[PDB]
Parts: C-alpha cells; structure tokens; sequence
C-alpha cells in the first residue's frame, strides 16, 4: 500500500489539522475513474504514529469505518483516506437541526454496526466520538481517528495505558483500563452529542468535577426531543459496572430492533 | 416581442426536434438588413410551456446566451431566436477533432461567462449540457434550451421540483434542489464532455449506478490530452457538499485567469 504521488492531486486547502499536521483534500487516479481522498499529511514518533494508525486501518474492512487507500512517501507523509463528504458529526449536527431525529438514530446505528466489527475484531477505538464520526452522505457515517485506538493480544480483554474524560469510562480514569466496554461509554456520551445537535458533554464541567458526578451515580440528562428509548439506552450505556455494561453486540441490537419499528411502524 | 409573418421567411431543413415540435432554420426582414433566425414551431400547455421558455429568454440580455427575436402568432406558434450558425457543442466537437485545447478553454470559458450572468439574474439553467450550448462561431458559444429552466423568487437561493441524471449534482438526485451551484455540478459535466471531444458521460451506466459512483467518492477520469487544470476544475464542481462547492463567479474566475495566461 505505497500509493504513487503522480496520481494524488492535493485541493491546496484543508480539511483538517492537528499536532500530526494538516488534512487537505485530493484525487487519486484510481483502477480507471478517480476516488475523492482526504489526505493525512505530516508537517520521530509523529511517523510511528501515522505507521500506527495506517496499520489499525489496513487491518479494519468495514462499510461503516474510514477505510485507508494507502500511504504516499513523497515532499511529505501522506495517509491516504476514503473522504468522508459531509465531515464531522459534531460541526454538522449544530449547522443542520432540521435534521430529523429518524436520521439521527440511523447515524448513531450505524455507528453501532461499526463499534461492534472493532469488537469483534478485538480493537479498542479510545477516541470514540461526535468529533471523530465523519458523513459519507447525510444518511451514511463512517468511524475515523485511529490514533488512540490498539489491536488486542489473543489472550487479552482489555488494554493498560490523549484524556477525553468526558467520553471515558470510570474504569479508564480510575485503572486505565480500556476495552470494547469502555468504547460502549463512549458510545453512550457520542448518542447523546448527537440527539443534542452538537452540544458539548458535561458543559462546563472540568475533569474530576465529571468523574466526581459519576461517582454519586449521576448522569447527563435526556436531550431536547430525543426519543425516550435512545435516553433509556445511553444510561444502560452508561453503566458503573464493567461486567454489567452491554456489548456492542447488545447496543446494536437495541439500536437495529428500535430502528425497524421506527421506519415501519411510524 | 410580437413578429410580422410577412417579414419571416421559414427555410425546409429542420435543424432540430423534440415534443415541442421543429426547430426550422429562417430569416427575418429586419432593421434595413436580414437577420438569419431559428425557429421553434409548435406541432394545448406545450404554448403556456414555450411561453415560459421565451420568458426567461425576454428577461436575458448577454452575448453568451440565445437572443429571443420575438414571437410569431401565424400558421403555428413560432419561438424566433438569434442562429447558432454551427450548432451543438456535443455534435460540433464530435464531427471536428481538431479543435485544438485552446480553442475548447474558450468556448467553456463562454458557457461559464453566460453562467455568471444567468448566476447573478438568479435563475437556474436545469439542462446546461454539451448539446444546450451551440456555436455562432468556432471561437463563440452560447446557451439555449431554456425549458427547464425558473426564475428564482427574490428571497429563495434554490428551487425545488427533462431529467438528465448524468448532469445533476447529488442535492438533485436526493432533494430535487436546483440552484446556481446545480448548474455548477452540469457545468463540470459539459467541462467533461468537451475535452472528451462528445463523448456521452458516464458511458453504458443508469441513473443509479452514476448516484452510486458519486456518494463512493468517485468521479469521472481525466479525458485524453485535457489539460490537467482544466481536469482540476471540473473535479471544483464535482464537489458532493455544495456550500464547499464554487459559483459561477468563482469557476469564470479560474477559467478567465487560465485563458488570460494560456493566449498570452
Ligand atoms: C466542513 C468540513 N470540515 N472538515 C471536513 C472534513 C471532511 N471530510 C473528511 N475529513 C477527514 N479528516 C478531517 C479532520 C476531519 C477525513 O478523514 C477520513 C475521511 C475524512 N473525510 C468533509 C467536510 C469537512
Ligand atoms: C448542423 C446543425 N444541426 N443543428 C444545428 C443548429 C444550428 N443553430 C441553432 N440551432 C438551434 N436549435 C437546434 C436544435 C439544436 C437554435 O436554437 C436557438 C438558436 C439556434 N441555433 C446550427 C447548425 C446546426
């Protein structure tokens, strides 16, 4: 997967930024049409960190997570991206707000089908969020963001360790201990961002002021207008208890099954 | 507005056709001289449908956009516009593989000239194609074919609905909403069609199978020896979000750089 830098064309415009550097869009000359990329580009261990990243992608073939083109060696590093069109889950919830909460759920679900492959892959995503959920079309979401994210041993449940607490699960703060279960905590604070439109978790609230609410059995309330059965599920998300909290398997099935009667049954 | 058939003179060869009825070729006793016309026959709504078509041709005045003469209320209804002298775009470049590189930039350059102004006067094309755009001249174009085209209300930046997929841009596809930015998308089809010398667009596929190769990210590939900026361009208007999409302001100003530099 060494991509050829006379086939990439890059838009000289961003998409994206962060401490690895910027993401512009490009044009691969693919098989006989031309694919839309986005284009990872770095500006020491910010390479063995796209390395990383470009590896949990290789591995990872799913609909409804980002899949890699492949990377490019040339005046800089570039991870090459299937683009997602829309962008950001998050940035798009809080423009759009007539977006129905029909479409909402769709999204969420589709996230779900996503999670649950990385379950049973045995990869823990660590960085679950409305942020790092991007739109292929306003009806197709795509996970992105494998930089936290860490492939499982065989023998291995969970992971020991950079800290979105609003988004962690108690046993992540308390023994950062991560798993497929931590992910499902995320799941739950992500389904409610986006029933919220964008709105930030726990606004205002600092680090241990979010752990300390949690301690006391407390949680973020339901959203504006956000079907109960998405608020009941987001609490059972939520859960204290590690070994209690469901699978993606379970969430899934809970997102599927609500769906079904949704579209049909309304 | 209101042609006397005694200064229309209608010809035998057609150079057109459609549900409408004919397009015959004419000349028209003009001024002190003789203007060469063409003119849209009617074989019931089709006149109230002609007459929403010689409408928005009323309401237009720009070199880079078909002349309404007037109308002409004798045998059958005549539409009687300025003659496009070498016709289609499409049928024009597929008869003639000549035409050199610099040749076609200026003639997209027109189309998107007539574009800013129809952009600004807020009305949208809906079938602005190779075969809409015809030349008076191998070095100037213009565009017709003004049936599926509306006049936007002063407060409304899109419309909401004969229909050539291969030219929409998804919003239309999805949510049948046409704007400036849709005729943005078909300008990069025409741009497509153009350096592909006639080539149909998205060759052998449905309308769903194109919809598909769209929201998978994929766009139609570079044609043979188009110069590569030109390519750049089209992929501008191949952008599948339309608030990141470019105006017609924005696409003129590309190819007018582009050419101003190409000639010189
Ligand atoms: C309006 C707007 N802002 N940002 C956008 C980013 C995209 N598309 C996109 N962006 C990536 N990386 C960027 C940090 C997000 C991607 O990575 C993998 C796929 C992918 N697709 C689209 C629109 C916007
Ligand atoms: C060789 C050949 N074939 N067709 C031609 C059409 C023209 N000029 C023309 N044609 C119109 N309508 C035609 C159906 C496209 C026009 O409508 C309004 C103006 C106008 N000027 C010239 C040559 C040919």
């Amino acid at each position: 997967v060494y991509l050829d830098r006379k086939l990439l064309t890059l838009e000289d415009k961003e998409l994206g930024s962060g401490n690895f550097g910027t993401v512009k869009k490009g044009y691969y000359q693919m098989k006989k049409v031309v694919k839309t990329v986005a284009v990872k580009i770095l500006k020491p261990a910010l390479k063995d960190e796209l390395l990383a990243e470009a590896n949990v992608m290789q591995q990872l073939d799913n609909p409804y997570i980002v899949r890699m083109i492949g990377i490019c060696e040339a005046e800089s590093w570039m991870l090459v991206m299937e683009m997602a069109e829309l962008g950001p889950l998050n940035k798009y919830l809080q423009q759009n707000r007539h977006v129905k909460d029909k479409n909402i759920i769709e999204l969420v679900h589709q996230v779900s089908m996503g999670m649950k492959y990385l379950e049973e892959s045995n990869f823990v995503h660590r960085d679950l969020a409305a942020r790092n959920v991007l739109l292929v079309t306003q009806h197709y979401a795509k996970i992105s963001d494998f930089g936290l994210s860490k492939a499982l041993r065989a023998d291995e449940n969970y992971y020991k360790a950079k800290w979105p607490v609003k988004w962690y699960a108690p046993e992540c703060i308390n023994y950062y201990k991560f798993s497929s279960k931590s992910d499902v905590w995320s799941f739950g604070v992500l389904m409610w961002e986006a029933f919220s439109y964008g709105q930030k978790p726990y606004r205002g609230m600092k680090g241990s002021e979010v752990t300390a609410m949690l301690e006391k059995g407390e949680r973020m309330g339901c959203p504006a207008g956000c079907p109960r059965e998405m608020y009941d599920l987001m609490n059972l998300c939520w859960t204290y208890d590690v070994e209690n909290r469901p699978g993606f398997a379970a969430v899934e099935l809970r997102l599927r099954n609500y769906y079904y009667d949704v579209v049909n049954e309304g």
